[PDB]
Formats: C-alpha cells, structure tokens, sequence
C-alpha cells in the first residue's frame, strides 16, 4: 500500500513511542518505519486492543497507544492515517 521507500525511512522515535517499542522487545534507538510497525503490531496483539467481532478495529483510549495516536479507535486498514499518527512521534533521520 504505502510506497516501499517511505516504508524504508530511517527514524528516531521520541521518548514515549520508544517506551512502547521497548516494552514489546525493541532494543535500539534507530528504526525503519517497517520495524516501528512490527513492534506496534506486537503491542496491539499482546495487549489485545482489537475488537473481538471486527478484528481490524482497535481500541486504544486510556492507553499509551491512545496518547501517541490521539484517537480512541481506528481501523488497521487505513495505512496512511496510521503513518500520519506515527510521524508525530518521531524524527526522520
Ligand atoms: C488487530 C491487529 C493487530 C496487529 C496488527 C494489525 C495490522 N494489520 C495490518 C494490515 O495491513 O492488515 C496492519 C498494517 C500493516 C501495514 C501497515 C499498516 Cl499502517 C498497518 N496492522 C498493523 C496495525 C498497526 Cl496500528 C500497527 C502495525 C501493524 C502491522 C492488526
């Protein structure tokens, strides 16, 4: 969906995103957009933030993810919206 070169962007997470990344096994200061996404996805799976019936819907209010994204819920299919929500929380290198 999102172009591969955008997927390959080297990025440095701001402290709060780094913190969520590191609670799901992350061990570095510098990441590609791809690695950020994997780890955020692992967070969502571990914490079971998805709707049982419609599993592409995520609920993230009163949660670190909520703090980062600025929305209470979203569909995981709207990639451009997710990328926009991610970009707020990092520095492109
Ligand atoms: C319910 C749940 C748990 C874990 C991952 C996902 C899930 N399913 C898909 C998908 O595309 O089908 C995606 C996805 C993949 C590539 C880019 C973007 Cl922006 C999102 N994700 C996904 C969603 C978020 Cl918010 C963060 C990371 C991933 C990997 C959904």
């Amino acid at each position: 969906q999102i172009p591969a070169s955008e997927q390959e962007t080297l990025v440095r997470p701001k402290p709060e995103l780094l913190k969520l990344l590191k609670s799901v096994g992350a061990q570095k200061d510098t990441y590609t957009m791809k690695e950020v996404l994997f780890y955020l996805g692992q967070y969502i799976m571990t914490k079971r933030l998805y709707d049982e019936k419609q599993q592409h819907i995520v609920y993230c209010s009163n949660d670190l993810l909520g703090d980062l994204f600025g929305v209470p819920s979203f569909s995981v299919k709207e990639h451009r919206k997710i990328y926009t929500m991610i970009y707020r929380n990092l520095v492109v290198v």
